[PDB]
């Protein structure tokens, strides 16, 4: 195997042979790929259009170089809440907090902005750069933790530099959600693009995860309140693609602009406001996505069906805000950081 | 204008806005493009599929960075004989031979290339020709011999950043088209061979915008030359319009040949094949060389005449044959080698 062969096959617009994406990612993670090869590969795979099998090899190779959390310290039922990345408020970060406040372990995964989720969390007082043991204590003691991507994926630094140098979105942009070092088996995963969402869903299905890959039919990388969303429901090795409509649960149609963010600070303030009871479109979307994650989580253990699960989901997410549990959980998480 | 803007547009399978490819190429030529950026651009332009306007921007910016040939030193009617290479076939240097034959028929020839089995430049050196010369001397060679060679790394030094990336990734890209389009002597006619029929119509397009008289040719068996093994596709560029054609050498009495009968080797081998043909040896190689020489002569005729196709090929083929059988072609190679040896 070699770059000219792998690159050639991609520009000839052919799917790779089994193991070629893996070999390419390995070269990249070991510092043996030149930046030009890295770039050529990311672009060529983006424009050929990666298959689920190919993306699975990239993510699995990436994980095999990651720092793990200490074994037997992430619950069997932890969930991730995360988009692939419209200058909006950090709906995922808020949802994550709400999900944790409703009783469900959450472990998120991220970096400082490409206000990114990580920046907002820092702007809220949360310590984002913790090692595996403290991330694990965060889970046990607060019910949520955050894995800072560069501490857990140090070998990804060559690819990271190339991604900044070229700017453009590529296949690499899919790996965040698939390389959460805590390896939760459940999640709600937001995707800007419908074609790539199906691929993403294929990768999760081969992991036997219980996940909802979500794409707003307005292009939002979360469940939206402005229109329908497409959900790829993933469980027990298979995919149930469907059209989801939140009007069915009584959510008013909102405007895309009503969900708009700003600096880390603006987004921190939006979080403090929603968690403190402010009604509105932002809350509506936060609750919608929190319920989504709660439903995914239910996929791991419960036999419960789609609609009843969505209903429990919504009531739990609502109640976690209204009872102050979310606001209280955030304060507890902050405390935890300061008590080293 | 930026890399995110330009690359994002290409990955979305869109043609670029005017000026974008030129900005890119400018960054690349001035040292300001990071290797990753050069690679990303090359690959994305390839997979999107470039337009003639995009490639004309790349080429024109590259030319603006080249060393000049001195004024009034290139005849109004010089021709190039050149292929994109990369056919993957490893044949004898058919272009180098045709170029010698063409110059021997009285058509001034100005080639342009690099080293690579064995490239045009490498074979030229194996024959004793000095390929590494400054523009004064290339101009002088043209005037005193009837042919010159522009060594690409000497005329396009600023292309060095692009050339390193090309080597690191090793895969054919849009940059593989630029050689024929950045000949520093700016011949207005040529016979341009293309490995890939897709990009040939694009290549024809750029020459058409230049108002050149060019035959862009592709062997229907994958050769970047006119072929004797089967038919060829030709894009005739004249008066600013392209025109696609199927050409069949059997219509001038050429036997079908076998691809391995045109097989190359190291610089010593290809040099011995040149010697044999120029010396009068008959066979598939000679045939191939005469065919492609005539094509270049037909392209040259297109400059100062609107002569008919079949007679143009008939004069073309008789002048190439004669050029060899009179000994002119052999003599001209000797003249070229002697000229280099006088430089001191
Ligand atoms: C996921 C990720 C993102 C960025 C870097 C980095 O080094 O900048 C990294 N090492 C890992
Ligand atoms: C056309 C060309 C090819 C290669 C190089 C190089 O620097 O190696 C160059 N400077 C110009």
């Amino acid at each position: 195997p070699s770059w000219p062969q792998i690159l050639g096959r991609l520009t000839d617009n052919r799917d790779l042979a089994r193991g070629q994406a893996a070999w390419a990612m390995d070269q990249i993670m070991t510092g043996n790929a030149r930046p030009a090869q890295i770039a050529a590969f990311a672009v060529a795979m983006t424009m050929k259009a990666p298959t689920a099998d190919e993306v699975g090899e990239l993510a699995g190779v990436m994980l095999s170089h990651a720092h793990p959390l200490p074994a037997d310290t992430v619950p069997d039922d932890a969930v991730d809440v995360v988009g692939t990345g419209v200058n909006t408020v950090n709906l995922s970060t808020m949802a994550a907090i709400v999900v944790a406040a409703a009783g469900v372990p959450v472990v998120k995964h991220g970096n400082r902005a490409a206000s990114g989720g990580a920046d907002t969390l820092e702007a809220l007082g949360v310590r984002i750069d913790l090692g595996p043991d403290l991330v694990a204590r965060s889970l046990a003691e607060v019910g949520i933790g955050f894995c800072f991507a560069p501490r857990f994926h140090p070998s990804y630094r060559h690819a990271a530099a190339v991604r900044r140098e070229i700017g453009v979105p590529t296949v690499f942009n899919l790996l965040g959600p698939l390389t959460n070092p805590a390896r939760p088996r459940a999640g709600l995963i937001g995707c800007a693009f419908a074609d790539l969402a199906e691929v993403m869903a294929g990768v999760f299905a081969a992991r036997r995860s219980s996940v909802l890959v979500v794409h707003g039919d307005d292009g939002l990388d979360e469940l939206t309140t402005t229109t329908t969303s497409t959900i790829w429901r993933v469980a027990a090795g298979s995919v149930d693609k469907l059209t989801f409509d939140p009007a069915g649960f009584g959510f008013a149609r909102a405007q895309l602009d009503q969900l708009a963010g700003g600096d880390a600070q603006a987004n921190a303030a939006a979080v403090r406001a929603v968690l403190g009871g402010a009604r509105g479109p932002v809350r509506d979307a936060v609750v919608l996505n929190a319920a989504g994650a709660i439903v995914a989580h239910a996929g791991l253990s419960s036999r419960a069906e789609w609609l009843p699960a969505w209903e429990e989901g919504l009531r739990r997410a609502s109640a976690a805000i209204d009872t102050g549990a979310a606001e209280q959980l955030l304060a507890r998480w902050v405390r935890f950081g300061r008590q080293i």
